[PDB]
């Protein structure tokens, strides 16, 4: 199944945000990051993805897709903006959830990450 994300300035969780902002997929499924307004990319954040995946960026303004095969919980971050973060999560039982739940990052960031694995049902 192929999914798609978008970046945009603004949204209901507030200012610079991914829609959406947790997605839960199979192994083997897609996701596309299409930017809605200027400004923006999607990267991994660093520590918050599963062993057996590999990190990624995209350039500001790029329509990026990506694969996910391992599982667990993967953190996504845009570098420009410091509370724009998101989760995509390959199957059921990730095992690396603390390294996103519990992390350090600044109370908005985290506050986002933590809502985005509680919609996924962590
Ligand atoms: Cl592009
Ligand atoms: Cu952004």
């Amino acid at each position: 199944a192929d999914f798609e994300v978008h970046m945009l300035n603004k949204g209901k969780d507030g200012a610079m945000v991914f829609e959406p902002a947790s997605l839960k997929v199979a192994p083997g499924d897609t996701v596309t990051f299409i930017p809605t307004d200027k400004g923006h990319n999607v990267e991994t954040i660093k520590g918050m993805i599963p062993d057996g995946a590999e990190a990624f960026k995209s350039k500001i303004n790029e329509n990026y897709k990506v694969t996910f095969t391992a599982p667990g919980v993967y953190g996504v971050k845009c570098t420009p903006h410091p509370f724009m973060v998101g989760v995509v999560q390959v199957g059921d039982a990730p095992a690396n959830l603390e390294a996103v739940k519990g992390a350090k990052n600044p109370k908005k960031a985290q506050e986002r990450l933590d809502a985005a694995l509680a919609a996924l049902g962590n």
